[PDB]
C-alpha cells in the first residue's frame, strides 16, 4: 500500500524523447530518485546524467527500480507498460495521452491481476514534495505538508493546489488518476492509500461533472478516519456528486476559496 516514497527508485521509459528528457530534468530538480531510463538502441547513453538502457529488464537488473513513468508515444505505450509489468515493476505512471482504449484496457487488466499499480493513462502523474514526482506536475504550486490531493483533471488541480499553497498549506501526495475512460487506480484506491499514509492528515478530493467515479468513492469515504474535503468543478451532475459526498461525510467546498478555509478548521 505505497505510492511514491523514500524507497522509490524510478526509471523513465521514453527518456530520450523531447517530453521525457525535459521532464526527467524537472523530476531530478525536485529530488526524484530517477535511477535509469529506457529507449531501445540508446543503451549506454545518459540523459541529464541518468543512465539509459535498451530495455526495462536490463534497467531493473542494474538498478533495482520499483517504479516507472512512461512518456512513450501512444502507438507504443501499451508495449511499454507490458514491458514494465513483465519486469516486476510495481508502480507504473502512464503520462501518455491518446492511447487507444483497447490498448489501455489490456494493460490495466494485466496489471490489476498481477497486483501492479497503474496511474493513468492521460495523467500528469504523482507528486510528493518530500521525495519528488513521477510525471509533469508543476512543483511550483506545491510545498511539503499534510494535505493529500486526488483529482482526474489537469489545470483545475493546479489552480486548486495554488490556492492551497497560497493559504499556507502543504501537500503530502498529489495524484491524478487520469482523464481517459479506462484508467488504473481510481478515487477509492487513492483514498485507501491516503488513509494508510502517515504523511497525510486531510484529503482534498477534486472532481467534476460526468461519470460516476466520485459517486463510487463516496461509499469508501463513509468509513474513512481522515477528513475529506470535496470539490466538484462545473457547478452525473455536479449537484449529484456534491450530495453523495456530503451524505458520505465529506465536507463539500462550494467554491475553491472554501477549500483553504476548511483546511484551516481541520488542520489549524
Amino acid at each position: 500500500m505505497i505510492l511514491l516514497d523514500e524507497n522509490t527508485k524510478a526509471i523513465v521509459q521514453g527518456i530520450t524523447g523531447r517530453q521525457g528528457s525535459f521532464h526527467t530534468k524537472k523530476m531530478l530538480e525536485c529530488g526524484t530518485k530517477i535511477v535509469g531510463g529506457v529507449t531501445p538502441g540508446k543503451g549506454g547513453q545518459n540523459v541529464h546524467g541518468v543512465p539509459v538502457f535498451d530495455t526495462v529488464k536490463e534497467a531493473v537488473k542494474e538498478t533495482d527500480a520499483n517504479a516507472s513513468v512512461i512518456f512513450v508515444p501512444a502507438p507504443f505505450a501499451k508495449d511499454a507498460v507490458f514491458e514494465a509489468i513483465d519486469a516486476g515493476i510495481e508502480l507504473i505512471v502512464v503520462i501518455t495521452e491518446h492511447i487507444p482504449v483497447h490498448d489501455t484496457m489490456e494493460f490495466v487488466n494485466y496489471a490489476e491481476d498481477v497486483g501492479v499499480k497503474i496511474i493513468g493513462p492521460n495523467t500528469p502523474g504523482i507528486a510528493s514534495p518530500k521525495v519528488g514526482k513521477l510525471g509533469i506536475i508543476p512543483m511550483e504550486v506545491l510545498k511539503e505538508g499534510s494535505v493529500g490531493m486526488v483529482s482526474r483533471s489537469g489545470t483545475l488541480t493546479y489552480e486548486i493546489a495554488h490556492q492551497i499553497k497560497k493559504a499556507g498549506f502543504g501537500v503530502s501526495t498529489c495524484v491524478g488518476i487520469g482523464g481517459d475512460p479506462i484508467v488504473g487506480l481510481r478515487y477509492k484506491e487513492v483514498l485507501d492509500l491516503f488513509e494508510k499514509d502517515d504523511e497525510t492528515e486531510a484529503i482534498v478530493m477534486i472532481g467534476e461533472i460526468g461519470g460516476g467515479a466520485e459517486e463510487e468513492a463516496a461509499k469508501f469515504i463513509e468509513k474513512m478516519k481522515k477528513p475529506v474535503i470535496g470539490y466538484i468543478a462545473g457547478q452525473g451532475t455536479a449537484e449529484s456528486k456534491m450530495k453523495a459526498l456530503e451524505e458520505a461525510g465529506a465536507y463539500v467546498a462550494k467554491n475553491i476559496s472554501d477549500i483553504p478555509k476548511l483546511l484551516a478548521g481541520i488542520l489549524g
